[PDB]
């Protein structure tokens, strides 16, 4: 036998989340005893969730806001952190469109597999760690960390207490700092920003949070747990069980089953404040991006709660020029900030960068061809000395860090790649 | 028992290899009756391969000339489509750097798995199947052929005949249209532009490309097949026992077994003659976009195959500017048409676009948070008059597509996600 | 532009389903024009799901039964074939167990990624497919059909009405001849002889069996639709809103807002009537194998639909010496055709097989090494003489199908696998 | 900004290289300078990996010999430890034929996709996780250590030095306690017992020893490295250049350009002994298994090498009872550990136990049906004595843990699965 990866004890357990003060406003249902019964013999360590749910705390805390874009390739997550950007997120809405284990595109309904996300968490986290070595041998520090925290969708979790635990333990096993759920049946689940969407009871989301927190626990790591809701747009719900919710339902129902409900922010406050105990941080979508609406909500919820912490999804579901002017668009997310929303976060800016880059390209390659190319590698030139550095690809990817490797298995090997290159000869 | 996939006949697969134009110029060392002894008693139907094989095919005889970009997700190949493009890339570059299945970023070397590159060809038609189903729903005509061809780098066949056999065979399944084979040793495979390269006898070439072909006849499907030598920079080669390449023997051992040899043009047309009657392409790498080394090339090998079609690598391993006037760029494309280079290719399109339009965003987006992504978002809508669609997220995605399953499966649905989404009520 | 994989008219769909006897006692909700609607302008041609699904429907009406065995490996299916089974069965429960996308053991509760059976589906075929380029090669025609249709396991669905569309459609992707539906609450879902099971309205799983018929008519491939029920022991429902289900309704409700609902073969019995005219077959869960309850079933099924055909699950989650004696089950199988159960399975036949045999083996060599091995090697050349051929393992892998394919690429070659082998030299 | 996953200084390295007794005759060719310099700013911790071979090491030296038998499922390998074994052999002949990620069936010739055993390591490890946490939550302590150290075949490599480097960071990323690597030509690989086979250089052998104990180090892990030589039947190698390899060459070559050599046990224990630096333990592949033979080698290689250890693969290619005696069998183990091989290990034991038991019982399921499936059930009945499980299915695979996890996160949870089941009533 061996020592390597055994559990705490309980005491040890609960010593902690009374002394560290990570865990101040963070109610579990469960014992400490009830983490080390699910734990076995072994806990595997997992270095890269740890660090990043850490590291995305401290920052949490530490500035003024975070802010993000949604990265679906390792690559985008590379040129995020190169660009000065201090947290990635990841987008379910993504991950269906252009990046799941079904090959499928998909619209964001939970269609895909759901180890898909995870999938993208671990595949992001090896971009980072690439990007990091290479730093190493380059001697570039002009990036402090490049393992950026990572903010992960956890959807409707795919299904009950069980898939969501399933889900978060994945999320964590590849490396993810945070993973957010959303109060929405698992089998209708919608973007915030689609209609026909169905809500659970105040308690099936409380469960679904209790259950991303337990999964965490058992795992060992302190993962940011994020609390969606989605009760502003939503005009259904699939129970009146919960007498938090009934105030809100109307009596009709539909051929399905499900109840009509009244939207708005009020039941997204009621929803804020049942979850505030359960949640690291809190957010609700919204059908504008609008300023007052945002002060409303996070006033009522911190009335209650005052260190509640927020976040808020500057989405590109949103026409932004339609609804503000040049200057609101212009003081946006400070604004936001100063009302307690310190994680903000374009959900789809991946999506829209590589569509709209390689359609513009393919255009002018169209008509011009080789022209329309090479406006974008002058570009790319120009863009040096903004910190750029994939105009030499080979390097970026790696080459020169698996010359060293060559090198250090035999310093005399023949086949080596940057040596001989056009890299070398032209860049 | 059944007649569905029954095999045909080496009679009727003779009769299609004598009268078929297709393969005129195609010399086949193994025979019809070899064929069908490897077909079991089923052939799957491949639709994909085969009517993108056919298309392919067409274009290369019909266009003056037909040309590509590197495309690494769905969503990429989609956008090249709606600009206008009849065909895509698949760059086994880029599967190394950003889309294979062990998650990491490798530089071009044939590190990850085998399998990787079929998987992105099939991700590529699913994607592009999902354009075509929306399009019919909307009754979006401007693209006339939704599914554009796929021509993917096969690399050097990730080890002997057999493995460059299941890597056709796997291609095929996934709906590939052509696959390129390159001349080098596979366990020190580089990318073209990369120095340490080292070549396999001329025969042992000769044998990938009769695999490949194997491949595709046992599949049932006229696959392209394009044939790569990478003699123009490598200076070593596994083995001096071909007499084609003893020419160029030096002499000199490394210390790995390998043999110096004297590269350049020389040894690329020598090979490009052996390896005409085996490939439907050929495809010289080269140091530089020159289009005299390009003439130079293409006349010798057309004064002994007059009907051979060539390829073209227009490489952005190459510093275009540091080496052509504007005006020679912007012929470069016509110019390589009128020489017989009738597929023509930018390699790592993908990569720059994906990873310039990203660093841009996020400097932005760290300076000036959503005035900066509300440009973007502008230029979105500006391109639309171009053709671009993908502005409106959700329906380019098939969320109006799969509002029409789910209406079809149940007209009275309540949880359809268009109607009363941001997407209607904003765009 | 091409022709091949055009969609048909909806007018020859129509003409189909008007006039094929396949189609006789089959609903079909939605029209032949929405199913062209959603076909895009090419439609894929699943050669194996075809096969299998017309296959499978003639044996369904030719033999006096069809059996079959849950595999869970691509050998095991290859076994079941030789031993002469004309079905594989591809139970969801061993997936969760042994062979799911997670990597992780799981027990009945569609906690596993969605596409892990098809996955399954498609290994079985590509082992079945080996077998048969093997036979061809060795001039074996001891087995008539190599490629024996699946029947797989389509669990809840994974969600709602496009999770099920999903799950069939790659299900037929991957050649699948037939799947089975359940009417329960997939964030809830339980292997049948589970306790805590929650059904469905019954409205919700005619949704489910008219998404599995449309994404099989999407697809343009007959395959068998088969509808479970759960209601024999389920003592919950989500919701009160089905008529045909309100008179199981006891009015009393849980936490979670569950509805308790009586449970028995009467509700069976009023569901498979309601599933009939969209089943091609259907099957109910029992608590114990019981050759009574099974004619109650079946009469009052056929009293309404006479010829309904009939599925049953021989479950090794029932103790059966607890309950049966040796005759009675020697008796079973046949006595359950003549009441109408066309197919009938043992679900979890591969685990145990599996774990028992294993289990045997590793406790002997711990006490006795290379005795106990030399044991199974012994029964192993015994069983040559009933079919058995697993013995010689290099040929039952493929190693002479591959030679097969060097020699025909290169008839010289020096590296073929089984001249010289100590199975060509001791066996 | 964080601390976690700082890697260690050189001259940390370096004194562990230079104190601990795990490093006593291990040379390694690079500097402790050089590992560090490839680990970027974090590296993360390999619990299971760590954990496994340092088990396993110290079980090489405090136990008389270490067996293990080829596991190719999760179920696979706990049942191998359930039976008392104390470690796991992970056979890549066994993962081409039934269980790798091409999901095709192929002889064992590296045709499978690369990262194919890393995923079933993986798997194996989750698989006895979940049964270590089964048998927390059971009080069952009958086996002391369940997470048994994972031997895995690296086979030739998947190529050069670099696919070498990945795939043992695949594997130790999944948790592996010691790989295996062979001195043949990826390219050309066969199993051991197959011919056709091509030797490569020794030292690119020493080359691929050299990277696979440089990945282990990066990754700060023990990894048991071992070198197989299949000098004694292989008749080609893949040049002359190493003098070592010169006098075993005869001078006649190939059309492929392969060199003719002199097989042996001579070229062995010559290999071997340059092997022996660089590996943990060294492994002879051998036609028969004859004792005589294996003394030979042995002690000609602890002659130099005296506290080499050594590894045996009692290969089920071999026709046991064409050779041996009962009662040499039954001594075979314990002779050749005397001899210094502790580590011994039957490579195709799963594939037999499988395909065996899984035609048996559809065999007989053909004639008898359910009578046959009960005799298998009688028979798992028959095992509770020896400590067998698996009967009672559903708690073997974790119905038991889930409920727990369901009940930990609502103890008024309605929807546990034992509690009504018919493993609680019938079991
Ligand atoms: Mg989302
Ligand atoms: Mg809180
Ligand atoms: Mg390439
Ligand atoms: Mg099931
Ligand atoms: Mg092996």
């Amino acid at each position: 036998m061996s020592v390597v990866g055994t559990p705490k004890s309980a005491e040890q357990i609960q010593q902690e989340w009374d002394t560290n003060p990570r865990w101040k406003d963070v109610t579990r249902t469960y014992s400490a005893e009830d983490v080390v019964a699910l734990q076995g013999s072994v806990v595997e360590e997992h270095t890269l969730a740890r660090r990043g749910a850490e590291v995305l705390w401290e920052q949490l805390h530490d500035l003024e806001w975070v802010n993000a874009l949604g990265a679906l390739t390792g690559n985008m997550a590379v040129q995020q952190v190169r660009a000065g950007l201090k947290a990635i997120y990841l987008s379910g809405w993504q991950v269906a469109g252009d990046a799941n284990l079904s090959g499928h595109t998909y619209p964001d309904q939970s269609l895909y597999p759901a180890n898909s996300v995870p999938q993208v968490v671990r595949r992001i986290n090896n971009a980072l760690q690439r990007a990091d070595q290479i730093a190493k041998i380059e001697g570039d520090t002009s990036v402090e960390n490049w393992l950026a925290p990572i903010v992960a969708d956890g959807e409707a979790g795919f299904g009950g207490a069980l898939n969501v635990y399933e889900l978060q333990k994945a999320l964590i096993a590849a490396g993810v700092a945070g993973s957010h759920w959303e109060d929405q049946l698992a089998s209708e689940k919608k973007c915030g920003h689609l209609g026909g969407k169905v809500l659970i009871p105040t308690q099936q989301h409380i469960r679904t949070l209790t259950s991303a927190r337990l999964a965490a626990d058992v795992a060992d790591v302190p993962t940011v747990v994020i609390a969606r809701t989605d009760a502003e747009a939503a005009t259904l719900i699939t129970s009146d069980v919960d007498e938090r919710d009934q105030p809100f339902i109307t009596g009709e129902r539909t051929r399905e089953g499900f109840y009509r409900t009244k939207n708005g922010i009020e039941p997204c406050i009621a929803r804020a404040k049942a979850y505030a105990p359960f949640a690291d941080l809190i957010w609700m979508e919204t059908g504008t991006p609008d300023l007052e609406a945002a002060r409303q909500f996070s006033e009522a919820v911190k009335a209650e709660y005052p260190d509640q912490m927020l976040a808020y999804n500057c989405s590109p579901s949103f026409n932004w020029k339609k609804h503000l002017d040049d200057a609101t668009i212009a003081k946006f997310q400070k604004e936001l900030a100063a009302m307690g929303f310190k994680f903000q976060f374009i959900t789809l800016a991946g999506f829209h960068a590589l569509n709209y880059s390689m359609f513009d390209l393919a255009y002018g390659y169209a008509q011009n061809q080789m022209s329309a190319y090479v406006e974008l590698q002058e570009r790319e030139f120009a863009a040096e000395e903004r910190g750029y550095t994939a105009t030499k690809h080979q390097r970026e990817v790696g080459a020169g860090y698996f010359d060293r490797i060559a090198t250090t298995v035999d310093p005399n090997s023949s086949t080596t790649a940057l040596t001989g290159s056009t890299e070398e000869g032209q860049f």
